[PDB]
C-alpha cells in the first residue's frame, strides 16, 4: 500500500540507515564526535564482557568522553565487512562485521586484534538511543596475550 | 502490489513460521529439529575458544549431534525470544536468552545461562545456515572453569 503512513516508515528506516552508515564508516580524529549520533540520554557499549555484565556507557556527553579512551587504545581501528540489516521495526537494526586494529591495552603488550562483531542499533526521533556490540571476547584474550580457557567436548559426534 | 513482492511476502511468512517452530523447539522434540533444514544445510556454535565455529554439516550430521545435545543440555529452553525480519526473506536474526542445566564429561554439572544471537539464512523455505553467536566466558563459569579478568587502565566513569 503506498499510504502515507507506509511513506513515513520508508522515510524513517532511509534515515536511520543512513546514521548506521556513518556510524560504521568513523574512523581517526572523527572517533571523537560519534556520541553526536546519539541523543542525549542515549545508551552505547559492549554487551560480551568477560564479567558477564555489560559496559554500558550512558548519555551522549559520557560517550563522547569513552571516545577519548577509545582512541588511545585502538588508535587504528576499523570496521570491515559491513552488512546492514534493516528490521521490521524502523527504528532498529542489526550490522554484522569484522573489526581489526593494534590493541594498547595498559599491562599488556602492544599487540594486534581482531574479531567478528554483531552490533545492534535502536533509533528515537532519528538518532541512536541504544547501541549494543557482541563480539567473542576470546579473541580479545589472544590479543593481550592472555591464555584462553579450553572446554573439552567429549562424544560431540563427528 | 506486484506477484514478485507477492512471492517475497509470502517466502519470508513461511520463512518466520520455521524460525518459531526452531526457538520453541524442547524436549525430545529436539531429536527432529533436524528435518526443518536443506539435506545439505549447516547448524552450529560460531562464538567458541578456538575462534572457529564448531559447525555441523548436513541434515543426518545434525541429526546425530541432538542426541549429544539432548545429553548435554537435557532440560534447555530459549526464552525472551525476539525475531527479526530483514530486507532479505530469507534471513532472519533472532535474540533471546537461553538456559539449562549443563552436564559435560569430565566438568562438574551446572547450570548454564547466556545471551544468544542466532542467524537463520533459508533457501527453499528449509534451514541452510543456521550461526549461534554468545559469550563463551558464560559457559566457562557454568563448567567450573576460570575465567580471566581483562583489566581497563584508563576507562572512564
Amino acid at each position: 500500500e503506498n499510504t502515507s503512513e507506509n511513506r513515513a516508515q520508508v522515510a524513517a528506516r532511509q534515515h536511520n540507515r543512513k546514521i548506521v552508515e556513518q556510524y560504521m564508516h568513523t574512523r581517526g580524529e572523527a572517533r571523537l564526535k560519534r556520541h553526536l549520533l546519539f541523543t542525549e540520554d542515549g545508551v552505547g557499549g559492549l554487551w560480551t564482557t568477560d564479567s558477564g555484565q555489560p559496559i554500558a556507557i550512558r548519555g551522549r556527553e559520557k560517550l563522547g568522553e569513552h571516545a577519548v579512551w577509545s582512541l588511545q587504545c585502538f588508535p587504528d581501528w576499523v570496521w570491515t565487512d559491513i552488512q546492514i540489516f534493516e528490521t521490521q521495526d524502523p527504528n532498529w537494526f542489526w550490522v554484522e562485521c569484522r573489526g581489526e586494529g593494534a590493541i594498547v591495552f595498559p599491562g599488556y603488550p602492544r599487540g594486534q586484534y581482531r574479531n567478528h562483531f554483531l552490533h545492534s542499533f535502536r533509533f528515537e526521533n532519528g538518532l541512536i538511543k541504544e547501541q549494543r556490540e557482541f563480539m567473542n571476547p576470546c579473541e580479545q584474550f589472544r590479543s593481550l596475550g592472555i591464555e584462553v580457557p579450553e572446554v573439552r567436548r567429549d562424544g560431540l559426534p563427528s
